[PDB]
C-alpha cells in the first residue's frame, strides 16, 4: 500500500483520538508510512458522526477511520466493520464544577443547582438520582460547554465523559467521576474503534494488533445489549461492564426520559480473558458489526450471548413500553 490513509473528523478531540491510534500503530509498524485526512463532517439522524468518513472508505479515499466506539451504531451498513476495539480509557461519565463550586460533588450542591447535560441517557439517571437538582440541556463542544459553565452563572456543574476532559489534556477538571449506580455510561464508552471496509483484508490484518481482549469482549456484550433492545439515540439505554475474577459481568438498564420508570439488571458468564492470538477463518461473520478474526471466537460469542441474554431480561420485566413511550416523544 506504501502508504495508509487513516481518515477523521476535524475536532480538536477526534484528531487527538486519530493521532493516539496511529501512535500505537507506529509501535508496532515502525517505519510504515501513515498519512491523516481530515475531513470536514456535519433525534433523526442514525449515524451523525460516521456516514461521510464511510463514504470516503467506501471511495477507498481512506483506509481506516477512527472513531470513539459509542458513536458507531450497533448495526453498521454492509460494507463497513469494526477491525480493532482499542484498550479502553476510563468509561464513566464525569462531573466539571464551576470554579466557585470546587470541592463538590453532586451530592452536595445546594438544591436546585443546574447542571449541564445535552445527553438523554444522562438527564435520565441523574434525574432519578438527583431529583432536586436542575438538569438543564447545554450546547457546544467541549471548550464553549466549559466556557459557559465558568462565565454565564447558569450552571453549577455540567456533565461530560471522562475520557473527553482527558484526552483534551483538562484531568484536573474532572471533579467528580460518577459510579454506575450515579450514572452508568453509554454502550462503548471510552473505548476506541476503528472503522474499515470489511474485506480489505491487509488493512484488517494491520489493525488487528488494536484489539484489546478485554475490552473487545466488553464491548461486544454492550453492543450486543443494546442492538437486541434496539435502543438508538432516542431512548436511555446505559451500562457497566466488569470482567474479574474469570466473570464478565454485564449490568444494563433502560430509563423513561424524566428516569422516573427504570428496568436494571445485572447477569454474568464465565470468560476467560484469551491471551492467545490466531488466525481465524476470513468467512466467520462479524459480531455486532466487529471484525477479531485475530483474537479466539469462543469468548466474543459468549460474551454478545450475555448481552442478548440481559437484553430478553430485561424486555420479560417491561422494557420495551419503557422503550416505546421514549421515543412516542421524538
Amino acid at each position: 500500500m506504501r502508504v495508509i490513509r487513516v481518515g477523521t473528523r476535524k475536532s480538536q478531540l477526534a484528531r487527538i483520538q486519530t493521532d493516539s491510534v496511529v501512535a500505537t500503530l507506529k509501535a508496532s509498524y515502525p517505519g510504515l508510512q501513515f498519512e491523516i485526512i481530515a475531513m470536514s463532517t456535519t433525534i433523526g439522524e442514525k449515524s451523525l458522526f460516521t456516514k461521510e468518513l464511510e463514504h470516503a472508505l467506501e471511495k477507498n479515499e481512506v483506509d481506516l477511520v477512527v472513531h470513539s466506539l459509542k458513536d458507531l451504531p450497533t448495526v453498521l451498513p454492509p460494507g463497513f466493520t469494526i477491525g480493532a476495539i482499542c484498550k479502553r480509557e476510563n468509561p464513566h461519565d464525569a462531573v466539571v464544577f464551576h470554579p466557585k463550586f470546587v470541592g463538590k460533588t453532586l451530592e452536595t450542591l445546594p438544591e436546585k443547582s443546574v447542571v449541564g447535560t445535552s445527553s438523554l441517557r444522562r438527564a435520565a439517571q441523574l434525574q432519578r438520582k438527583f431529583p432536586h437538582l436542575e438538569f438543564r440541556s447545554i450546547q457546544g463542544n467541549l471548550n464553549t460547554r466549559l466556557r459557559k459553565l465558568d462565565e454565564q452563572q447558569e450552571f453549577s456543574a455540567i456533565i461530560l465523559a471522562t475520557a473527553g476532559l482527558q484526552r483534551m489534556g483538562w484531568h484536573n477538571r474532572v471533579g467528580q467521576i460518577l459510579h454506575p449506580e450515579e450514572c452508568m455510561y453509554a454502550v462503548g464508552q471510552g473505548a476506541l474503534g476503528v472503522e474499515v471496509r470489511a474485506k480489505d483484508q491487509d488493512i484488517l490484518d494491520l489493525v488487528g494488533v488494536l484489539h484489546d481482549p478485554e475490552t473487545l469482549l466488553r464491548c461486544i456484550a454492550e453492543r450486543a445489549f443494546l442492538r437486541h433492545l434496539e435502543g438508538g439515540c432516542s431512548v436511555p439505554v446505559a451500562v457497566h461492564t466488569a470482567m474479574k475474577d474469570g466473570q464478565l459481568y454485564l449490568t444494563g438498564g433502560v430509563w423513561s426520559l424524566d428516569g422516573s420508570d427504570s428496568i436494571q439488571e445485572t447477569m454474568q458468564a464465565t470468560i476467560h480473558v484469551p491471551a492467545q492470538h490466531e488466525d481465524g477463518p476470513e468467512d466467520d461473520p462479524q459480531l455486532v458489526g466487529i471484525t477479531a478474526r485475530n483474537i479466539p471466537r469462543g469468548p466474543q460469542l459468549a460474551a454478545q450471548n450475555l448481552g442478548i441474554s440481559l437484553a430478553n431480561l430485561l424486555l420479560s420485566k417491561g422494557a420495551k413500553n419503557i422503550l416505546d413511550v421514549a421515543r412516542q416523544l421524538n
